[PDB]
């Protein structure tokens, strides 16, 4: 529809939660009255205000709608005869009149029971309208509720076996002890603010120290007062354009509390940093916030919040430990189960109306805020986005003041509860705050326009990964906290990486001060990180400030917090595992790496007692915090009388180092590439990156003789960590150059590498990662070549690339060129796709551990998994890609093109897609009996 029209069903819609009937009803008259704005109001607008006269119980206003419905020409739909029959049913209208109303329905053509499953609606109204039924002489005639579907997919067939096989882990932690957590998360989610102490130390304020944080405390009671007189302002005017009959963001404004709004612009201004955030950003920020805490405001008014803590407590029961439950059942099988109590105002904003009420906000804190050296919100345009800069004077201030408390959004900090079923992808992670599957803000909408598409059951299996993965529970290292406060508190390492004390650097070290406090909060108190999905597929934690991805210290210091006893191989696992984060003997097999980690085990447990005096050896390894957490668990185990017996709640990685190209290999059926990525089984691992290394170093010599100068500038300087980097660029991208700055800051840190061509560097040794990556795997090629041909052929059509995974989950990628940017698509295609493999991949088996019972996370490449769990891990890893890989996922590919673009250019496409790829003579088996496929 038009978007003058969004706008306004917003502002109906927003009028009704608002209570503001009278005001809706009076814009919608005035738009009556014009021709031109009848035009523009529809259906759908008449009933959203007849369903708020229908819960007003006022009859007359509501006939009086349908006159103008009537007037209109319009005729009236299945929801305005529910609002009808609700509104008698709440006012106990008399049977005769229901009776007449329910022949008018009749009359329309339309069942009462059909009409009533069609249009949804709140439960309180279904109620009213069924007692309006009762009253009528017609019997309520309720169908029963369907069974919830399973898919019926191969790959997820023994997921979703009803065969009682199934060994589902439970919480370590006991059903009241879950309950409490829940509790405290319900309150953190009612504020929707909290306030942690600044990891850093606090020196003893100073006489001017002081003085600046009262000038301050002066200064935010001001800035107070002056946005809650401009909110009333704004309101007025708004109040006013509602009279008017203009669209109004009134009823917005008004859905938060006033209090509550300036509130909120204050913390944003603590929040917002001292470089800067875009002003359009920091709008859409803003509306977001506001919606979240009217989402919670609306359910606590409800009475939403007390029914989903009941409803919660009975999926807890299942996770619970000690609560036994006698049939198994998948999270969100089982909250199925129990109901569906999700509230209906899960569903935002229209994204245009949301992002006028941000700029509103983002204008009335600029103007309102105002301290002497004026504003101090600063528009200043940059690429070429207006941002808001916080006053000069103001950072100064906030350093001099050295304020201990910091405030996170409630979303921004992980849960504290178990988060709450993914049932439907709108309504998922948060309990209270909707958080919706697709976490990217790119292409979120077309996304989720195309996950409603696909069937339910389809997303159910990938739900349930998410569910899975959010289920896990994780618990700060205390000892490795402690170390990193210290470092942080007193200057820092740069190799360790803790930032130095505040161009970047500043943003960097609030950035870690942030991290680090959430930490330090959490240290004492188990916690669950949720898990959301992007476009490609990939499943990333909610929580931006604290996650694992993010940082190699945030790795270190989360370990799982329940506990599995390392068992007889589990102590091989921990010193492999060491030995992997090192990168030592990466190209030496299993058992090397072993004999290794017996050798360098007198500096694995100095380490781990005393790493600040001690050898060191950690600062050396290449993860230095992974390595010191892995040498404190060998420690802790060699100290315990029987490794077995101790139980390691340290992860232990497992990864294939280069699983796009494994996927690659697999779908070709390459037998050079299944040597070279380790499909092929092999006593000795064989390094990809090393072999790309080698064919970069022949081209690096032939250009050394070309007249081209790049190859001598990086002549010594291709090390294998930067080409490991610039082949995880190639395989892996968002066709976005800051990948390719990855690239030039490898570059950058060898100091012997000169900084002058440093990107032309980076823009020869993509163009030969890329030859050497095709030359040595044929299969890749043609795949590679194919999948190209096909994205830039779609793009040409006009129609953005859609595919959907084996697991079916449909993938779209989210370019929009200033239409589909042809170049980000066929360039983005090849890497979107694989990765949409690999997750694929880590969902199945995900979920088949899930079965088995072992813990599963997957970060990145990695799985992270217990170090008993990690053999079997390994073989569900092996037995996983094998089903994957054999479905012909290239046919389906293809297949699935034609059927999206071809029936609509479309001929040459389907001539590209019909030429897939040929099976390679290696076999696909191969890749189960391979021990060092994942490593």
């Amino acid at each position: 529809l038009s978007g003058q029209q969004q706008r306004l069903l917003a502002f109906f819609k927003c009028c009704l939660l608002t209570d503001q009937l009278p005001l809706a009803h009076h814009l919608l008259v005035v738009h009556h009255g014009q021709r031109q704005k009848r035009k523009l109001l529809t259906l759908d607008m008449y009933n959203a205000v007849m369903l708020g006269w229908a819960r007003q119980g006022a009859f007359k206003e509501l006939v009086y709608v349908l006159f103008m419905v009537k007037d209109a020409g319009l005729t009236p739909d299945l929801l305005s005869y529910a609002a009808a029959l609700q509104c008698m049913g709440r006012q106990d209208q008399d049977a005769g009149t229901i009776e007449r109303c329910l022949e008018q329905m009749s009359q329309e053509g339309l069942k009462l029971q059909a009409l009533f499953t069609a249009v949804l609606l709140s439960e309180e109204d279904r109620a009213t309208v069924l007692k309006a039924v009762h009253k009528v002489k017609p019997t309520f005639s309720l169908p029963p509720q369907l069974p919830p579907p399973v898919n019926t997919s191969k790959l997820l067939r023994d997921v979703y076996a009803k065969d009682g096989r199934v060994s589902y882990p439970k919480l370590h932690l006991p059903l009241k002890t879950l309950q409490c957590l829940f509790e405290k998360q319900l309150h953190m989610e009612l504020a929707s603010r909290v306030c942690v102490v600044s990891v850093e130390k606090p020196t003893l304020p100073s006489k001017e120290v002081k003085h600046a944080r009262k000038t301050l405390k002066t200064l935010r009671d001001q800035w107070e007062k002056a946005l809650c007189r401009a909110l009333r302002e704004t309101k007025n005017r708004l109040e006013r354009e509602v009279y008017e009959g203009r669209f109004s963001l009134y009823p917005f404004l008004c859905l938060l509390d006033e209090r509550e709004v300036v509130r909120m612009l204050l913390q944003v201004l603590q929040a917002l940093p001292a470089q800067g955030e875009s002003f359009t950003t920091l709008a859409r920020e803003l509306s977001a916030r506001t919606f979240s805490r009217h989402v919670v405001q609306r359910q606590r008014v409800s009475g939403q919040v007390q029914a989903l803590q009941n409803h919660y407590r009975k999926y807890l029961c299942l996770l619970a430990s000690d609560a036994e439950v006698p049939e198994p059942c998948l999270p969100r099988q089982y909250w199925e189960e129990l109901g569906a109590p999700e509230a209906l105002r899960e569903q935002p904003w229209p994204l245009p109306v949301q992002m006028e009420l941000g700029k509103l906000l983002a204008e009335m804190l600029v103007q309102a805020t105002q301290m002497p050296c004026v504003p101090v919100l600063y528009h200043v345009y940059s690429q070429q986005i207006g941002i808001l800069k916080p006053h000069p004077a103001y950072v100064q201030l906030l350093e001099k003041a050295a304020e201990p408390t910091l405030t996170f959004e409630a979303v921004d900090v992980p849960m504290l509860c178990p988060p709450l079923p993914w049932t439907s992808p709108h309504s998922g992670a948060f309990l209270l705050s909707p958080t919706k599957l697709m976490r990217t803000v790119e292409g979120a909408t077309q996304h989720q326009e195309l996950l409603e598409t696909c069937p339910p059951t389809a997303l159910h299996g990938a739900l349930d990964a998410l569910t899975q993965l959010g289920n896990c529970a994780w618990r700060v290292n205390g000892r490795v906290l402690d170390l990193v406060l210290q470092l942080f508190q007193a200057k820092g390492c740069p190799q360790l990486g803790v930032p130095a004390p505040p161009r970047e650097m500043h943003s960097l070290r609030a950035e870690a001060l942030y991290r680090l406090s959430l930490a330090q909060h959490l240290r004492d108190r188990v916690f669950w990180l949720p898990h959301n999905m992007d476009f490609r597929g990939r499943t990333y934690p909610c929580p931006p400030h604290f996650n694992h991805l993010g940082s190699d210290v945030a790795r270190a210091l989360l370990e799982f917090a329940q506990g599995r006893p390392l068992g007889p191989h589990g102590l091989d696992w921990l010193k492999i595992h060491l030995v992997n984060l090192t990168g030592l003997k990466k190209r030496e097999p299993l058992r090397k790496r072993l004999a290794f980690a017996e050798e360098v085990m007198d500096d694995i447990l100095d380490s781990a007692d005393q790493p600040l005096t001690g050898r060191k050896w950690w600062m050396g390894a290449e993860e230095p915090w992974q390595t010191l957490a892995c040498c404190m668990e060998v420690a802790n185990a060699v100290r315990a009388s029987d490794p077995a017996a101790y139980v390691s709640h340290l992860p232990v990685h497992q990864d294939g180092s280069c699983n796009g190209l494994q996927h690659y290999a697999a779908l070709g059926r390459d037998s050079v590439g299944a040597a070279s990525v380790n499909l092929e089984p092999s006593d000795v691992p064989q390094d990809v990156y090393s072999g790309v290394a080698a064919q970069v170093e022949v081209f690096r010599r032939q250009d050394a003789q070309r007249g081209m100068r790049v190859a001598q500038v990086l002549e010594g300087f291709i090390t294998r960590k930067v080409v490991k980097q610039t082949v995880m660029t190639v395989v892996y991208g968002v066709t976005r150059y800051g990948g390719r700055l990855q690239i030039e800051k490898r570059l950058r840190e060898l100091s012997d590498f000169p900084q002058e061509f440093v990107w032309e560097a980076s823009h020869y040794l993509v163009r030969q990662v890329f030859k050497s990556l095709q030359e040595m795997f044929s299969g890749t090629r043609a795949i590679q070549h194919w999948l190209t041909e096909s994205a830039r052929l779609i793009s040409h059509m006009g129609s953005v690339v859609e595919w959907v995974t084996p697991l079916g989950v449909p993938v779209i990628q989210p370019y929009r060129l200033d239409k589909p940017n042809t170049r980000k698509q066929k360039n983005g295609f090849p890497p979107n796709f694989i990765h949409s493999l690999d997750s694929s991949h880590m969902m199945l088996t995900a979920l088949h551990c899930y079965r088995k019972g072992l813990t599963f996370v997957s970060v990145h490449d990695c799985y992270w998994t217990h170090a008993a769990d990690v053999s079997v891990m390994n073989q569900v890893c092996r037995e996983q890609f094998v089903r994957l890989h054999s479905e012909p996922i290239l046919q389906d590919l293809s297949r699935f093109l034609v059927k999206r673009f071809c029936s609509e250019e479309a001929s040459q496409l389907k001539e590209t897609l019909q030429a897939v790829p040929k099976p390679g003579a290696f076999d696909l088996e191969q890749v189960k009996r391979s021990t060092y496929f994942f490593s």
